[PDB]
């Protein structure tokens, strides 16, 4: 009478064993549901990216409030240029009609495994700028996203 | 008046032989049925399964219980990256809202004769926890089953 | 020569002469340092390990065979080594026992190898 | 119907014979596994490296409680600088803004039969003192590790 | 009718011949079939062996029960470190937690044409000692084999 209703984990499936115990907790196995972003390498893990942000802001000698504006010209200027730029040199945000100058060692360097990996925090980010600014405008970046 | 039945061995098949005599027990080659994951290189043998997985569980000085935890994160941590990654650097497992990091060198390393074979011994599991999830969301892996 | 018929593959190059066959078989017992009783055991595993795996595997490895609920390990060193002119060739004096074999599997389960035939 | 076991030793492997014996004594050969560091000729005897810590101590005339913070900062010292230093020099430990100078003349000295095999004993805490540091900034050393 | 069979040498094979009479013992030759090993100079000889060993035997000052014991740990420093060491130096056989001190002068000289060559006595020992050792940990040493 009943219409049978087939289980994730059927009594048939081969579970990993080493000496004759199951070596997954499988109580836990079907609750665990990470985000695919929080546990890919192609993302600097989030004990790296504080450990450059606050290097960053050590190096550059600014308070908690003016950071962000930096960070918010930093994306946007890896947006154009790429992630992999020369260390001896400098990145620049906009003040209006005045460049501002930023050293780029401080960001390339303490940027741990790779800035590439460092910038892709801001990918979502990225993207909805992007957007935004494409619907008024013909913008295409040179190199790619922030990732 | 009898429809004859064909053996599975007849008298006419040549058998191997050495010396005169036979070289494959038949009387126990019919019985002999294997599993065709238990005898395939494609995955890590058990003495070699056992033997990276209390290697990894000394390295990292953890207990019995707290270890098949550690396995569930590590096995969705092998879904969406590969088999092949940096020994030196770290795998993420998820505490809810905090990243919990672990070193990639004791996983890497000790894992015989590949990471590939022994991470295999997942695959059953893997298969079943990506479609559970895929009925959830649109869940894809880059680096496809922990095989 | 019209009374001259012999069999096809007992003068086919693709199979290890039997001077070469009995050369590795008692090449592999004495490697093995095992009985002449329990050797058949070993080639009714390691021809089953031949059908799902190659007959070109790491000579630094080994080769599993089944004892019920627990692997049974066995160098493949001895095997891979001492096979003139290849184990292919020597192992494809296995090859009508390895189709029967795999025809009755197929009877009870969807069977099919990897690596083709033992040949 | 058994499934045979090889032997790792077996009746066909040539021993070392002298006078018709065997030089091996086999009863105990497969029972005898030490550890790779304990028999390796890159690491200093712990009979030298006893010599050398009770001759730096006495050189140093100090007690057996401030004996272990020196070698705390000795460690780390050789973990920035070489461990082929020069005899006639110093190496400095730091007691927080405020360096503290020893002679180099009896760490150089009395280290049979180098100074790098007496300091390969810290290498596994130095690997670990590295990592713990690496993680709160981009430390990289110079010269290696201690050892 | 008869299928012909070759023999091995034929009479068309030229012998080396001096003064008209063949120089090889065809009678004999044929029989004559020695292990590779025996007839190899990769190896030492078995009567250097033998003065290797009691040349050894009597430098150090030990029994006949004692000193293979003393081979088991020598074999094995011999598989960690190399078969060229410092003959102004020592050798480490571990009795539990307690290294063991012996001169590597008696073992270094003594030893003819090369202690590689007397070493090589252990090889076939070496290599089963290695993988029962490679079955229970990541063991590789740093220097090869024994020969």
């Amino acid at each position: 009478h009943t219409v049978p209703r087939i289980k994730a984990i059927t009594s048939k499936m081969r579970m990993p064993k080493s000496k004759g115990a199951t070596v997954l907790n499988l109580e836990h196995l079907l609750e665990y549901a990470p985000q695919q972003i929080d546990i890919s390498n192609t993302r600097a893990t989030q004990s790296q990216f504080d450990t450059w942000y606050e290097a960053v802001q050590l190096a550059y000698d600014i308070g908690e409030t003016e950071m962000p504006t930096v960070m918010n010209g930093l994306m946007v200027w890896c947006i154009e240029n790429g992630t992999s730029p020369n260390i001896n040199g400098v990145w620049v945000m906009m003040d209006g009609d005045e460049q501002v100058e930023y050293p780029l060692k401080p960001i390339v360097e303490n940027a741990k495994p790779t800035l590439r990996q460092i910038m892709a925090h801001f990918s979502d980010v990225a993207e909805a700028y992007i957007e935004m600014r494409n619907k008024k405008e013909p913008y295409m970046p040179r190199y790619g996203l922030v990732r």
